[PDB]
């Protein structure tokens, strides 16, 4: 039944919105102009300076710790949503593990470009934006952590999901059964089966016009592995040069590989 | 209808028959057991007898690469097949081909291999994984990853219809780096994706989302080229021939 796929569907976007506070549909109305909901923007090292007067070391390092702590908020969060997916937490433990291992960092990319556009990204909750230009002038080796993030961003948001469409789009990209370690990967793939059914019908039924839009979505995976690797080689590079500045351990865990 | 998709699907099968000598069919045939058994190279002796029938690890690499500048010409050729290809503007013809050569190369390879080893030499040979993996570094993590790839591939069981469509696919990818005009390129792999996914329902009625895992394959094939590319880099720091090559 179509019927149970849209139950699907409906499941995990109410768990979506439950597990993550802001939303695309939120990030977009705060960028697109939707009076109360504006952003304080960061351009400029006096505009940083400011922002810390109504938003919430040294600054390239500052910046690069926010985003730190940032990341390990998201992974909590993907975590929750994780543990609402049918049959996850039945899987062996170890495999869980696992799956978030190798799947929270291509879902923080994914749902940070609902954050992005061409010239920036929402910061703290969405009452700060932060200029592309901004981070792209920060000293080197950061000075290009997150040029890759807007370059996938502005081709992925050109695909138009909304957070229906990307809850069962993350759900699909957890469950993936081709994840190195895993024990028992055929219980993985049955799922992953029927959220990829979910994700399809939820496509032709929400975007009836946007042709082979679920082969178009799969294929930005491809995307998204690609940014995860080089994002791994600049934190080797880091580590090695900045030998003073701290990684937060959930973090470290992740990346060990 | 869906037969404009038909159409489109045996035109490409028949055009993928006439450009790859040795089909996937041809070649499980031989792997399997049905035509002389290929003869095996499993060892240094076989491989110095082999030479006789059809330094080391290098002649061995010399000799994928002469393979694959043939590989090069035969997809060259499918691609002009394709419906649309040879209208497109040629700097872009040329892009395509360029950057997408690697990821068919690989996929086709699957065809040739099971967890045990590859064949070679259309198919009068057979290489062992073993051999490869023992060859001296950097020459033995070489072949070993599109082994591990062409495992988890060939489990799909796809055939050369199926397959014919899926490398259109990928020749037809917009992503490409400088690419002049994308719109005509990915409105081509629109049409290409749709007759995939409806050969794969008539072909493969019981392989639920097979449509999706082979596209999610995608995924593993761009990682792999990406590591060939980065093993390459290492080996140039291990006349005419170079320029041929390149
Ligand atoms: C880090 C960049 C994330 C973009 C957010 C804007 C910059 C940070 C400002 C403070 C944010 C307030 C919510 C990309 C990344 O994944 C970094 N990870 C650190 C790591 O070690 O993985």
């Amino acid at each position: 039944e179509s019927a149970d796929l849209r139950a699907l569907a409906k499941h995990l976007y109410d768990s979506y919105i439950k597990s993550f506070p802001l939303t695309k549909a939120k990030a977009r109305a705060i960028l697109t102009g939707k009076t109360d909901k504006s952003p304080f923007v960061i351009y400029d090292m006096n505009s940083l300076m400011m922002g810390e007067d109504k938003i919430k070391k040294e600054v390239a390092i500052r910046i690069f710790q926010g985003c730190q702590f940032r990341s390990v908020e998201a992974v909590q969060e993907i975590t929750e949503y994780a543990k609402s997916i049918p049959g996850f937490v039945n899987l062996d433990l170890n495999d869980q593990v696992t799956l978030l291992k190798y799947g929270v960092h291509e879902i923080i990319y994914t749902m940070l470009a609902s954050l992005m556009n061409k010239d920036g990204v929402l910061i703290s909750e969405g009452q700060g934006f932060m200029t592309r230009e901004f981070l792209k002038s920060l000293r080197k080796p950061f000075g290009d952590f997150m040029e890759p993030k807007f370059e996938f961003a502005v081709k992925f948001n050109a695909l138009e999901l909304d957070d229906s469409d990307l809850a069962i789009f993350i759900a699909v990209i957890i469950l993936s059964g081709d994840r190195p370690g895993l024990l028992n990967v055929k219980p993985i793939e049955d799922i992953q089966d029927n959220l990829l059914q979910a994700l399809e019908l939820q496509l032709k039924l929400n975007h009836p016009e946007s042709s082979q839009l679920f082969a178009k979505l799969l294929q930005k995976m491809t995307d998204l592995r690609q940014i995860v690797t080089e994002h791994v080689q600049l934190l080797q590079v880091i580590k090695k040069t900045e030998t003073d500045m701290s990684l937060h351990p959930l973090l470290q865990e992740i990346y060990k590989d």
